[PDB]
């Protein structure tokens, strides 16, 4: 991957066509609207950033929780958050809890550790791993590569209701070809399509193996920016290539609203430590899709991975 | 496997240490009594079986029951569960749903199909899959078939809090070896022990490719006969291989008596469709491990099915 343009804030360049491999796409300094996000030191607990919306979640200003320690906000939770992600832990390990809030439902935590700085998501939550037991049998009995993504793909619609659901293969040239298809009766159908190795380019691939999920909740949603936008502790950039609420590269946001796609999500098919494929899903309107059936499409990517791999060792 | 004995309830045989593996394990018409078990016409729904417990958790007397139907009994749930498993599904599908009941806590549903007989099992049930999620980072990373082994029986007592967590490995001649082993601090070790093929007899391990779980909540509990005891649909022993209720084989039971074990649980470890081993849970005191967490397992075991084949196919 050719070398990262600065983000805009950074004084960085605008993106066009000639240069997308060079947008970067882990460091938005921002998050999509649906959740709230703070960074905090991981030995102090202090907070340290906070989304400019985090007052709607949290119910204290984002000038005010600065500097505030999780053992303070979040008492229950900090001895074992900071005993689930100790120093040097892989950024991909996640601490969840589910705690109270006043409005309707309950309030999700997320959290995963960067070098020395933890990361915390916030969500609102108001049968899936059942299903997914279930579905093992059916690709298990899959006779080949081709069958279990057929199986793969209509499980997971089935799981999440999504209106698409694509397992997008990589050719060794990157480019890529729809293999499988599941979608709702009257949707034009993308099976057998072949689509140019720039839709999804070179770093955003290389960030697609080391983090398996990521998504677009609401593809004309603005982003909500992380304040202060640095890390003080590295005066750089936060990596928020570990979290969901991540903000969207804007060209792919504006291919998905050309395409015709309210909500997208994608998780990453990894066979021997290289980028096989994708389970790719879109909805024709806004869906947040709850944590639990992230966490169940995550195993599904996990055994689809492992399948493939035995399966394509049938040849 | 040498041909079953009929069950001692049609005259058949004493078990003996000469002749265990002629046991009919699978139709022992009766449960454990930790829940019920009722049996149901495929296409009718009508009640044929009832355990003789069934009022405990039913609030009817097993004799009013019979003869009932499903949509009488379950209106809610009948119409999704006949979809759910239609003729000719593999027996090993399971139908789900949770109960409302007036006692502390809910009643878990669990229906599968054997032939045209639907087999219905309540229990009662008063993190799972996000710790599954998260330990899938540490088995795939680990670099050999014996390290998986040790992540997969931490990972198992982790989940579970099992006093003891083996993996059990089957040679060639079907004598079995301890792999790995995770166990409470002050627990005996059976690492590296190796036991005859006469602890897991040929019909066991048979049944065991079939159907990947099984357990013994109270090695000291009574069976609970089922009444009738034969299927009437057929007028012979009602298969019990895909219900968690089936009760133990006595001689396993006195067998885990002797070894100090309250509470038992294994899930099969299958590649390429032969029984390679099995995840071998003990407790020293009575625990019926929730519906829900044994889905967990189960998933965990399909997916160290998975890796097994992979790591070894690296030699
Ligand atoms: C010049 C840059 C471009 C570009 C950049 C870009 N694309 C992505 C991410 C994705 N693109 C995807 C492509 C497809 N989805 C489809 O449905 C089809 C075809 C039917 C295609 C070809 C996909 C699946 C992704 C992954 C994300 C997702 O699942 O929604 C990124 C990275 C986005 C991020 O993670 O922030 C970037 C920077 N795309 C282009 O088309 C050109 C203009
Ligand atoms: C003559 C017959 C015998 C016999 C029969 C028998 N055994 C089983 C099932 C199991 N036996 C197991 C063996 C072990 N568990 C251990 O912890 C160790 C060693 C540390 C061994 C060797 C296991 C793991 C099972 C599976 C069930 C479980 O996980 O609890 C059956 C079938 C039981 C059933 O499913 O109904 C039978 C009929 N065992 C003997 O020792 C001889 C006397």
């Amino acid at each position: 991957p050719l070398p990262f343009f600065p983000p805009l804030y950074l004084g960085g360049p605008e993106i066009t066509t000639e240069n997308c491999e060079r947008e970067p796409i882990h460091i938005p300094g921002s998050i999509q609207p649906h959740g709230a996000l703070l960074t905090a030191d991981g030995h102090s607990g202090e907070v340290l950033q906070m989304s400019l919306n985090a007052a709607t979640f949290l119910g204290q200003e984002p000038t005010v929780l600065r500097g505030q320690t999780l053992a303070a906000l979040l008492p229950e939770q900090w001895p074992a958050l900071q005993a689930a992600l100790p120093p040097g832990c892989p950024d991909a390990l996640q601490y969840r809890a589910t705690l109270d809030w006043p409005a309707a439902g309950h309030l999700s935590l997320t959290v995963h550790r960067v070098g020395e700085l933890l990361i915390l998501e916030f969500e609102p939550t108001e049968t899936g791993p059942h299903a997914l037991r279930n579905a093992m049998f059916a690709l298990e009995s899959a006779p080949n590569l081709r069958a279990l993504a057929e199986v793969a793909t209509q499980t997971v619609r089935e799981l999440t209701g999504f209106d698409r659901v694509m397992l997008y293969k990589f050719a060794p040239d990157a480019t890529g070809e729809v293999i499988a298809e599941a979608r709702r009766e009257g949707l034009h159908a993308f099976l057998g399509h072949r689509f140019p190795a720039s839709h999804i380019p070179a770093q955003a691939r290389a960030l697609y193996t080391r983090h398996l999920l990521r998504l677009t909740a609401d593809t004309r949603a603005a982003a909500v920016p992380l304040d202060p936008v640095l890390n003080p502790q590295t005066n750089a950039p936060t990596p928020l290539g570990g979290a969901v609420l991540r903000a969207t590269s804007p060209m792919h946001m504006q291919y998905l609203r050309n395409m015709g796609v309210g909500s997208s999500l994608s998780v990453s098919v990894v066979v021997g430590g290289q980028l096989w494929g994708l389970i790719a899903c879109h909805h024709q309107t806004p869906y947040v899709l709850p944590p639990d059936l992230r966490t169940t499409l995550e195993s599904l990517g996990r055994l689809l991975s492992l399948q493939v791999q035995v399966k394509e060792a049938l040849e």
